[PDB]
């Protein structure tokens, strides 16, 4: 159970975004139903009053929390991958609109899941704003927690993969549009029971064999990381 507090831009906190620039749900409960419209932007998908201004090449950082800011972030049991998608705001996340800008599952070297390191980074992970057409966008951050993913929610509704999904309203102002945004996948839609990554046993199978759900990351992506870029105690 985890939620988004806000975002930083080039290492500068934009302040609390909850129900302001984030289309926040009422609580930190996971989405589990792969055919639910909750898969798009979670349970309360509506326009919020603000959109964060960025320019192509900026670092956009998501800051997650559990109950209060800079807490335990998310339970350690929730080992799993982390991804970020983008889509034009006008779609409302409907249709084949979601392009992937980031994927992190398991780092072989450190023997750490993305989630594990998100805790160490005080809830912070980032992406670099790609050179797309100026305008309004939704950035969809998605954490998959695999601790009950040896079962499927369709077969057993009290188990299965857990999605923590947060959509942020972002206005790209300055971009040459040299990497115009391609076609994407649908949410709900891109993940099914058969999709690699959805069903997995993290207690028996080695993490080095885990394959995260497609699609793959777009060439137009300029990269990102899981790592603290800002100190919230300084505020
Ligand atoms: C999952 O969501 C779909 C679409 O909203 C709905 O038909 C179905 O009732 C849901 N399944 C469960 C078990 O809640
Ligand atoms: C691995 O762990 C060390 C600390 O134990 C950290 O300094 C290093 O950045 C980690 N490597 C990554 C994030 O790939
Ligand atoms: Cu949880």
């Amino acid at each position: 159970h985890t939620l988004v507090w806000g975002v930083w831009v080039n290492g500068v906190d934009q302040g609390d975004g909850r129900n302001i620039y984030i289309r926040s749900p009422p609580n930190n409960n996971p989405v589990k139903n792969l055919t639910s419209p909750d898969m798009t932007c979670n349970v309360d998908n509506r326009v919020v009053p603000k959109s964060v201004p960025v320019n192509a090449g900026d670092t956009l950082t998501f800051e997650w929390y559990h109950n209060t800011r800079d807490d335990d972030i998310i339970a350690s049991s929730h080992h799993g991958p982390i991804a970020v998608y983008i889509a034009p705001a006008a779609s409302n996340g409907q249709g084949n609109v979601w392009v992937k800008l980031f994927e992190d599952a398991y780092n072989v070297t450190n023997s750490t899941w993305a989630v594990d390191r998100l805790i160490t980074a005080h809830g912070q992970h980032s992406v670099v704003v790609p050179h797309v057409a100026p305008g309004d966008y939704l950035f969809r951050a998605e954490i998959i927690a695999l601790h009950e993913a040896d079962s499927l929610y369709s077969q057993n509704p009290i188990r299965g993969a857990q999605f923590y999904i947060s959509c942020a309203q972002i206005t790209i102002n300055s971009s040459d549009d040299s990497t115009p945004l391609p076609a994407g996948v649908p949410f709900p839609g891109a993940y099914t029971d058969s999709t690699p990554g959805i069903q997995f046993n993290i207690y028996t199978t080695p993490a080095t064999s885990y394959v995260a759900p497609p699609p793959s990351v777009w060439s137009g992506a300029l990269g990102g990381s899981i790592a603290q870029v800002g100190d919230a105690s300084l505020e």
